[PDB]
Parts: C-alpha cells; sequence; structure tokens
C-alpha cells in the first residue's frame, strides 16, 4: 500500500460533500420551494 | 491513524466558515437593507 495517500482519501471526501451539497441544494430547490 | 490525514478538520472548518460567511451575508443582505 501507498505510505502517503492520505491525501487521496482527504479528495474523495471533498467530492463526497461537493455531491451532497449539490443533493441537498437540488433537493431544498425542488421539494421545499417548488412543491 | 495517518497524522497527516487529520487535514480533513482543516477541510471541515473551512466548509463550515464558508457556509457561515454565506449565512451572515444573506442575513444581512435580507434584515438590515432589504426589511
Amino acid at each position: 500500500n501507498p505510505y502517503f495517500a492520505a491525501g487521496g482519501g482527504l479528495m474523495i471526501l471533498g467530492t463526497g460533500l461537493a455531491v451532497a451539497r449539490s443533493g441537498i441544494i437540488k433537493a431544498s430547490r425542488v421539494l421545499y420551494r417548488q412543491m
């Protein structure tokens, strides 16, 4: 295993945070202020 | 645990202060100069 791949875990955590933010903002845009 | 992965906490701090800044600027632009 690589010995300095801890940044890669932070990279995928950041992508997860980004897609979660996109999901929640789309959900709020489509349900609470649109439905 | 790999201690270089502890920078993910600073990632959380950054994304918390960013949304806090967004919330306070929205609140200032809706309460004082709008309401």
